[PDB]
């Protein structure tokens, strides 16, 4: 019942310090909810493509769902599902619906692999405590290099027949005086050559992103998680989820630990004891168990700041029409590798970065994932009724960040003489989606909750690694800056604590 180290979650802050524990020669154990993905399904296929979702690409929901933004061509494969242990989670809350990935790697198996540092200037403005120094020179390199971040080729970005749509966003954003930027990748962009070429089996060329990436995609699992495995002191349980979090007599941590199996069926109840505890469970996992804790009383000296701070990421989508002479191309690769930065720091920042259409056919439309500076935040209540932590969050809330994105684009569609589409998002005319959320953020504000490297308030020995401890914004896509706090939190407490 007893391991030195444990680590709650297998995402980016957890990935980094089961590594670093490992290497110091530390016994880890890693919790993880969902599944290992390594064992192929009824298609040979470990996961699940965009065009024929199953079971294995949602967790327990009796529905397929059609990704954001695609639901007028891919509602069509939607199908009836049995409740399954599946591989993308969407939490609804009462405005919003903030999407997460379960299983080994966490999110890393359903992401975009959009690997972006933040603006130094932007860093220093909403972690004023943190020495931006330390992350640029040090930190954020090191993160880059053990993810396998990689850059795309421009010469065959050009001509390739994959990228055509964003090569037409970047000639209409040019038009409005607007640039384009290269965004580095965790996909390998030399096997992405040799898949058009049809060297390769094809995986984001063949609509596979958002459910896995049957290949090409560097996930967690293949970089910092197999580094962790292979150093011999860790040690990874799936289908195991941590309830309950309360402190021994003696100082050490005690967890209450569901198994079950990949039906939901509830196998054991186990009780795990550690004298080093990390939280690495995400954003909503990680709070959630802070908050349900703190008012259940059994980590009774938890502050007030944990559940604040939550954030979005400024999340906004909307797409706009194009003109019968701009075609955007049947074939879009799944993988995003061009952004529009129009990001200085004031209320109408924006980075958007350009989204293909997963559709098959030509729609002649232009889709968008904008990331806006919106000081709006939420909180995590914990529902004694239900054992559940509510987030409260009001879609008004979300209006300075449709203000900022529908300025950005109205000067692109003035330009071109184009409109917006108003039917992408279900009922309603809506062109702007403003009640999702792929980037939560905060809920434990390093800081605020914990110290400046993740040391919750009042306890010792008790780290979050996390999305929760970033300030609900970053300004561009988060995973980069999640792994680089990581590794600069864990070195601190690896010398100083352990
Ligand atoms: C569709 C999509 C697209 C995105 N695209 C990008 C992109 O291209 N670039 C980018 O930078 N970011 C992207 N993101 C966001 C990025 O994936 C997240 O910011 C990142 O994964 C968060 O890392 P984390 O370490 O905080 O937690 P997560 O990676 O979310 O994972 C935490 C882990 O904890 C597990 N866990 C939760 N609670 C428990 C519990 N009680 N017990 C045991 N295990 C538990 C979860 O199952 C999970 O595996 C995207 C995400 C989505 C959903």
């Amino acid at each position: 019942g007893y391991v030195p180290a444990v680590v709650i979650g297998t995402g980016y802050g957890a990935a980094v310090s089961a590594l670093r524990l490992g290497e110091a020669g530390v016994q880890t154990l890693m919790l993880e909810m969902g599944q290992l993905w390594n064992q192929p399904g009824p298609d040979g296929n470990i996961f699940c493509g965009m065009l024929n979702p199953d079971k294995r690409s949602s967790w327990f929901k009796n529905r397929t769902e059609a990704p954001l933004g695609s639901f007028l061509w891919l509602d069509v494969v939607n199908r009836n599902i049995d409740p399954y242990a599946g591989v993308l989670d969407r939490v609804n809350y009462d405005q919003m619906s903030v999407y997460v990935g379960r299983g080994v790697g966490g999110g890393s198996l359903v992401n975009g692999g959009m690997a972006v540092e933040p603006k130094r200037s932007y860093f220093e403005e909403i972690l004023p405590r943190v020495d931006s120094s330390e992350m640029y020179d040090r930190y954020f390199p090191r993160a880059n290099s053990m993810l396998r971040v990689n850059h795309i080729d421009t010469k065959w970005f050009e001509d390739t027949e994959w990228y055509k749509f964003a090569r037409v966003s970047r000639e209409q954003a040019g038009k409005a005086g607007l640039g384009t930027v290269f965004v580095p990748n965790v996909y390998d962009f030399g096997y992405m050559q040799r898949e058009a070429a049809g060297e390769v089996p094809k995986s984001a060329l063949a609509t596979e992103v958002i459910y896995g990436n049957n290949h090409g995609k560097q996930s967690l699992d293949k970089t910092y998680l197999a580094a962790a495995l292979g150093t011999g002191k860790v040690t990874i349980q799936t289908l195991h989820q941590v309830k309950t979090i309360r402190q021994t007599k003696d100082g050490g941590y005690a967890l209450t630990v569901e198994q079950k199996d990949t039906d939901g069926k509830l196998l054991a109840t186990k009780e795990i004891s550690c004298r080093y505890l990390f939280l690495g469970a995400g954003s909503l996992g990680s709070t959630e168990l802070l908050v349900r804790a703190r008012d259940t009383g059994t980590l009774p000296n938890l502050n007030s700041e944990v559940g604040a701070g939550w954030g979005p990421n400024g999340n906004i989508m909307t797409a706009r029409a194009n003109h019968m002479w701009n075609p955007t191309g049947a074939h879009q690769s799944s993988i995003p590798a061009l952004g529009i930065d129009a990001w200085d720091n004031s209320d109408s920042s924006v980075f958007a970065e350009i989204a293909p259409m997963p559709a098959g056919l030509e729609t002649w439309v232009s889709l968008y994932l904008a990331i806006t500076k919106n000081p709006q935040r939420g909180t995590f209540v914990y529902d004694a009724a239900t054992d559940r932590a509510k987030l409260n969050w009001t879609r008004d809330q979300n209006a300075p960040a449709v203000n900022a994105a529908k300025a950005l684009f109205d000067r692109i569609n003035k330009a071109n003489g184009t409109i917006y589409r108003y039917d992408l998002f279900g009922t309603q005319l809506k062109a702007f989606a403003d009640d999702f959320c792929y980037n939560p953020l905060g809920g434990c504000v390093l800081g605020k909750a914990t110290d400046d490297y993740g040391r919750v308030a009042g306890y010792k020995n008790l780290y979050v690694t996390d999305g929760s401890l970033i300030p609900g914004s970053v300004g561009v896509n988060p995973f980069v800056t999640i792994t680089a706090l990581a590794e600069r939190n864990v070195e601190r407490i690896i010398k100083q604590d352990v």
